[PDB]
């Protein structure tokens, strides 16, 4: 669920100052951590966007004498290619926004590191 | 290769031993070079595997010409079934490579979070 | 060449020789002259064979083009010809090569950069 | 001149002379200047080498144009592509292109270099 | 302007005068100020050479498009892509456009020496601490 | 505003009285503040005139679009048109101007630096 | 208004030699101050920046009943007031920037003088 992840990475950008020290280390983790994230979801849309490839060319060839005969009637009523290969799609398309939001999830540990930094630097210029 | 298990090699070579700072920042760098050295296999698999499925593709294409619509042969070869597996092994290795761009990216911020730490280090003395 | 000695040798030069930090230090930017040569030899060869490259397909087209390809299918058949993907295949071999060498140059980069940082942690250490 | 002359150059720069590391720091801004003067002068070369390529390619163009041999249009772009008077001069250019990069190179080699002659500096002032 | 002349002006403005190296860390900041001068008006001379070749540009477009030039007229019907080709064959617009990339040139080798001059400051501070050291 | 007049004024901001390097310290930082201050108006000036441009090139594009304009041709012939181009080169200018003042305030950071340096080497006669 | 900003930072550079000792104390307020400033005015821009995204998707449904739709939309008066606004806001968020650079570096300039009064002692 999205959700689940906005509130991941909500929790995650939160930063404990005394373990500014600890953070530091903490920081890469976390960007390793969205990485394997944003590799699987990618691997998983290859596979179904793999699967929606075959089922297109069995519809098409559906669709579109001498040679085997296949009743195309009962070829429409079982095969419904369409209606399950646009099915998986919309579910694909849903993978489309999670993965987008990996992008944005690593976009914001770098930044979220930078402004790590900085806030140690601006107290080392209270001293 | 698997993905998975550059994910869990990639996790651990991110894991920084506080107690040995100088010897992570060293160890960095070498990390920065095994990572670039598999990113640059990959993308050489990946080039041969390309070679292959240009051929593949020249041979359904063969197939399907008859040597059927000439629109409806870029889609039915597209989805063709040898044509979807080297594809499918490409586009793989293609998501590999993109894990070892990002496996580059995280090692460099490493180097510079390294740095910082030395500095807070520094700083609490 | 080969992708794979050029990856043991960057591996070799990588590593640090700590006493000779001091060493290191100069030595770091010889190496940076020494991978930048690579790098643009690497570029003038495959520029070379580039152009190799650019006449092989104009033979190809004339190949393909009758002096029963579609003109789309031209386009699909010559990129698989076995000539044009042979060079091609080299050519871009040699870009492979080429974006290592670029990587090398950024660790070679940082590398100096680790090396001043291990300097004022062992500063620190006095 | 020569990619390998160039290398060399370089190479022979880049050594670093410990006791002149006095004399290096200030014969350090010295070398930016020599390759920042190489690095325009090529580009200038190639600027001119350039013009001269566009107007071949008018002239193929033509040739190819019909304006001897009827090439289509998109593969006229192929073909041309192809064209030897062509083919030497955008060669040629991409060959000086090849030396501009390496200077490129060479500007953020000194600037390192200038970088490590401080870093040994400080590890001089360190023994002390 | 040339650019050689440039190349000698920076040479000779590098160099450094170490008893005067007092004298060099206020003229250094000068050296700044007098090529970032250079650097302006160069870059505003390629502006307005700019504007010009802009308009160059339309008059040989309508020229390569029949639409004539005056009372000339292109006897040649250009396909767009073709348009690109030729126009960029345009010896006029090829000359001021050859003029505008030259002074892009120039400018190039400001920026460059700015750099220079930055990193002189840099390393006569580094020399002065070294000579402190001793 | 003209370029060589800033040009002139930074000239005269950039130089160092050596024995009012005390004074020169504090005047240094207050050479920001006017530089800043003129950095920022310009820019400002140059986004009114910017707006202004804009509608300007809405109007010649309507002029175009139907002055016979052909589709493809429309920015080449428009990038020409006399009341776009001189509102352009007005606004190129004053981003001129722009490019100046941030090389000023680098001037004047630096210039900051150099003059702790000095007071450095004048602890250092002693 | 930006004018008003260049005044305030103008008063704030000045440094009172005698409070040099005050001045330390007080420049660091003054860095809390502009970091303040700067902090409300990027939030500012970026609720404007909402608002502009919204109004863009209107004016795109207004223009599209291509690439000129750019062009007019760029053109855009309802478009271009509200982004005329949100550049003006990243105007004094760079001026912002600007003056927290100045308050570092004058927190500099007095320990540089301070040091030269070191100097005569």
């Amino acid at each position: 669920r999205l959700e689940d992840l906005q509130e991941e990475l909500k929790k995650d950008v939160f930063i404990d100052s005394t373990k500014l020290q600890y953070e530091a280390a903490n920081n890469v983790m976390l960007y390793s951590k969205w990485l394997n994230k944003h590799s699987s979801i990618k691997k998983e849309m290859l596979r179904i966007e793999a699967q929606k490839k075959v089922a297109l060319k069995a519809r098409l060839d559906y669709y579109s004498f001498s040679m085997d005969r296949y009743a195309a009637a009962e070829m429409k009523t079982v095969l419904s290619a369409d209606k399950d290969v646009l099915k998986v799609d919309t579910s694909l398309q849903y993978w489309g926004i999670l993965l987008d939001f990996c992008s944005g999830a690593l976009d914001a540990i770098k930044s979220r590191g930078f402004a790590i930094k900085h806030i140690q630097d601006m107290r080392a210029f209270e001293a």
